[PDB]
């Protein structure tokens, strides 16, 4: 049987995932690489769509201890619940979620990182010879969005830290099992030290909504939300991010359009997220009971799996889907997922993507200055991401 994941650590999608989802099934058996355990795929728009939206089909049973998996490790640290989300909205903390996530909080942030893209771009702009995206616009502005929006204000060294837990335990391979699970050890000590202090900090940061709501979160809980905060929000934006940039930078096309029509900036942002991959794994739940998917039975207990960078990439929901056309006219993408857990973070994700694109397309002949297949790709993260992205006007 086929193994999960399929290694495709690059924005070059695997060939199996365009393979299974012509297949005469509309669900694929595979088995999990790092555990052995058997799992269902599902690669096709309308086959996901009545997945993600069948609430007995389980988020929660899917991420507790002891379920079937594709990663090798359990994504918590020993000892604690590690359940998610879900633990913040089970205390009645939706609210505050909505307060720190939604509208308003882009309302509040918006400014600044626009502001902060730009001078991070201008920088780069005035520099003689190459720079690295990566590190030198990527990283600022994601940990950024990270201190200023989600945890609080972080030294270099705590970044540093909390990036590197994040890179070490969320991954298919490239570390031992003992340094996975004790990155996420590091990473829930680090907020049972200094969730407190975070929260107490001046700003408007959700970590310190939490802490103030009230019901008060014990240390563990609020440790637990820290911890969250940190795999849902930083390598997940990191990635992207770089993903989108490089995007960008191979269709110069596309954003010398963007230059002179900043309005289709939106458009531009909707299709980098279906286009630009992220996840090297898959969405996933739980069959709560037997179910059955386009005539497929799934037993309770067994663990469905959908790709969204394969979904994305259907030519049955997208015409011609290997194309990066912004303003296309397709159906909604899935690169913020679907149904009742799609991101609660797509606000804030979407204001820094479009304040990248902005500072891009205002400076056309940003290029890069190598080519696509001499960049280097950390292997085996959840969330791709290059090691530098050089570039130069
Ligand atoms: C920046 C690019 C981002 C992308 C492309 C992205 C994508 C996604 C996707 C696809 C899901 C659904 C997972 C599923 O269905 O099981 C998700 C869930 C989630 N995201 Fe985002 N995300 C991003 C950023 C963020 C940020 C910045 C935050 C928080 C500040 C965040 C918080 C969350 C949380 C807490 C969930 C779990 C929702 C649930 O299980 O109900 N995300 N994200
Ligand atoms: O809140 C959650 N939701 C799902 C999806 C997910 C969203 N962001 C993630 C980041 C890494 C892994 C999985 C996800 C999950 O697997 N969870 C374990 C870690 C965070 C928790
Ligand atoms: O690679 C993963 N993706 C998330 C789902 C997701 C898919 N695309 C996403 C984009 C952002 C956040 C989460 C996701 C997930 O549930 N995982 C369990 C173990 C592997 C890990
Ligand atoms: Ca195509
Ligand atoms: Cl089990
Ligand atoms: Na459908
Ligand atoms: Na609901």
């Amino acid at each position: 049987t086929l193994t999960y994941p399929f290694h495709d650590w690059s924005q070059e999608l695997s060939p199996r995932y365009a393979q299974l989802r012509a297949s005469d099934a509309p669900v694929c058996p595979v088995v999990s690489e790092g555990t052995g355990d058997p799992l269902w795929l599902v690669t096709r728009y309308a086959t996901a769509v009545k997945l993600l939206e069948d609430s007995r089909f389980s988020s929660e049973a899917a991420i507790a201890s002891g379920a079937p998996r594709q990663e090798p490790v359990e994504l918590r640290a020993p000892g604690t619940r590690g359940d998610g989300i879900a633990m913040l909205r089970e205390a009645g903390l939706r609210s505050v979620l909505a307060d720190g996530l939604g509208p308003r909080a882009v309302r509040r942030h918006q400014g600044w990182i626009n502001d902060l893209a730009e001078t991070l771009m201008s920088e780069l702009a005035s520099r003689e010879g190459t720079f690295d995206l990566a590190a030198d616009f990527v990283e600022p502005l994601s940990s950024a969005l990270v201190s200023r929006t989600l945890l609080g204000e972080l030294s270099a060294d705590e970044r540093d830290l909390l990036a590197h837990c994040a890179d070490t335990g969320l991954r298919f391979c490239g570390v031992t099992h003992e340094e996975q699970v004790h990155a996420f050890t590091q990473m829930h000590e680090f907020f049972l030290e200094h969730a407190r202090r975070l929260a107490g900090t001046p700003g408007e940061h959700l970590l310190k909504l939490i802490a103030e709501a009230p019901v008060p979160l014990s240390d563990e809980a609020l440790a637990e939300a820290g911890s969250l905060l940190v795999v849902a929000g930083f390598p997940t934006s990191s990635g992207f991010l770089c993903g989108a940039l490089l995007t960008l930078l191979r269709h110069p096309d596309a954003v010398q359009e963007l230059h002179a029509h900043p309005e289709r900036v939106p458009s531009a942002v909707e299709e980098l997220l279906r286009y630009t991959p992220l996840s090297t794994g898959s969405v996933k739940r739980m069959a709560t009971e037997d179910l059955e998917i386009d005539g497929v039975r799934i037993k309770a207990g067994e663990v469905v799996m959908v790709s969204l960078e394969a979904v994305n990439h259907d030519p049955d929901a997208f015409e011609d889907p290997d194309v990066f056309r912004p303003g296309r006219e397709g159906p909604m993408h899935f690169g913020f997922g679907r149904g009742r857990h799609f991101c609660p973070g797509n606000r804030l994700a979407r204001c820094v993507i479009e304040a990248t694109v902005r500072a891009v397309a205002r400076r056309p002949g940003l290029r890069l200055a190598v080519a696509p297949e001499e960049i280097s790709w950390h292997e085996g993260l959840f969330f791709r991401r290059p090691r530098a992205i050089p570039a130069t006007w």
